[PDB]
């Protein structure tokens, strides 16, 4: 088991291969340092109505979630992948092509690739 905003999540994730990612109890997307979507797992895709197969490769912020695109979840993306140490927490509300849905989020560097993780409220 792993919770949501535990202080070292991504020490557990690292060692995760897709069945475990799969079956955390959050979203979880990981990303590049561009943005581009190197994983996705099945939460995520209950949250969002996306296809985990479907949005591996795609650019987070311009094509996949562009609601996103702001100083408050992109900015400050782009802020912690800047600054080295990415590990940032808000409420955000997911609205492209879906009902909708107020989230928590969390932001947090990978052990070179950054985590979104995603929880509804
Ligand atoms: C806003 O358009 C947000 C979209 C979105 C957020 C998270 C996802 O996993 C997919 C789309």
């Amino acid at each position: 088991h792993v919770a949501f905003g535990s202080e070292d999540i991504e020490n557990t994730l690292a060692k995760m291969d897709d069945g475990q990612l799969d079956g955390l109890a959050f979203g979880a997307i990981q990303l590049d340092g561009d943005g581009n979507i190197l994983q996705y797992n099945a939460a995520e895709g209950d949250i969002t109505g996306r296809d985990p197969k479907q949005v591996i490769g795609k650019n987070f912020f311009k094509d996949v979630a562009p609601c996103t695109d702001s100083p408050e979840f992109y900015g400050k993306f782009k802020e912690g992948v800047a600054s080295g140490n990415l590990n940032t927490m808000f409420e955000y509300t997911f609205d492209y092509q879906m009902t909708p849905t107020k989230v928590k989020v969390h932001m947090k560097k990978a052990l070179d690739s950054y985590w979104v993780f995603v929880k509804r409220v």
